[PDB]
């Protein structure tokens, strides 16, 4: 389907939620948030993706960890906007839906910022990950 | 029935290519480009819309005019995203197709910027217009 550019750096390993997204529309957003966003895990219908980020609790060498943040989406709710700040890594993620605007994950928003609009709702993410979210790409439904 | 939010300001007169787009898929982008994009005019199959912008030559009293730019789409090529900078008006537009990123219309890109995904390809545009492009809304095929 249509996809944004890749937002972030070259580190970590690639991931692509495409196949998992065939289970259904996103029903839930889970992140771990401190001064930056250290992982992202979407639920597609009733099936969670893997935890994309914070590979290991020993990641506490190079960044704060943060607290788990879960936003359950209501039926018919979908993600229409993602504001991402990023350089070598994704720094912060602010999601808006057709129903509400969620709090930013990542209190520091000092890196270069991009706003991606997804009419009809986000279908899934891909990117790269390890101890953090090295980068994100946003995929539309068609 | 999927469409982006309206990007731009309240001036001009509303336009909507919904009807003229029954003539077929977009085959050409014609714009007028200086430091801003002053008009847009898509061709739907063989039929052009009216010129949405640069109402008349007295508009030179308020902004530069620019040069006509035409991008011909090949069969099976469709517009999949637009980077739009905008405020009171549309400032610049960089269209991307499933085959290529095209040159930007409007050399100045200093106003708020959004990357609009257009799922399934652009079906048609709506917006508002006068001496320039007050605003745009992208109607997706999805
Ligand atoms: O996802 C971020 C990062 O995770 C892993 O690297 C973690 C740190 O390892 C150190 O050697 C380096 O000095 C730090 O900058 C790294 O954050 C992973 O090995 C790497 O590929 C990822 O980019
Ligand atoms: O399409 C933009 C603009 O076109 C016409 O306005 C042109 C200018 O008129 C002046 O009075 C005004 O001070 C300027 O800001 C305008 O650019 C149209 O009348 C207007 O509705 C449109 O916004």
């Amino acid at each position: 389907q249509v996809a944004s550019e890749y937002l972030g750096g070259p580190g970590g390993d690639a991931f692509d939620d495409k196949a998992l997204a065939q289970n259904g529309d996103i029903t839930r957003i889970e992140m771990q948030c401190t001064d930056v966003a250290t992982y992202i895990k979407l639920r597609y219908g009733k099936v969670d993706s893997r935890q994309w980020g914070w590979a290991n609790e020993n990641c506490i060498q190079w960044s704060k960890k943060g607290v788990k943040v879960v936003h359950e989406l209501s039926s018919g709710e979908y993600i229409t906007s993602a504001i991402v700040t990023y350089g070598k890594y994704v720094q912060s993620i602010t999601f808006k839906t057709n129903k509400r605007t969620l709090p930013r994950c990542g209190t520091s928003a000092t890196e270069k910022s991009v706003t991606v609009l997804i009419p009809g709702g986000l279908k899934y993410i891909s990117g790269r990950w390890g101890c953090r979210i090295d980068g994100l790409r946003f995929h539309a439904k068609c």
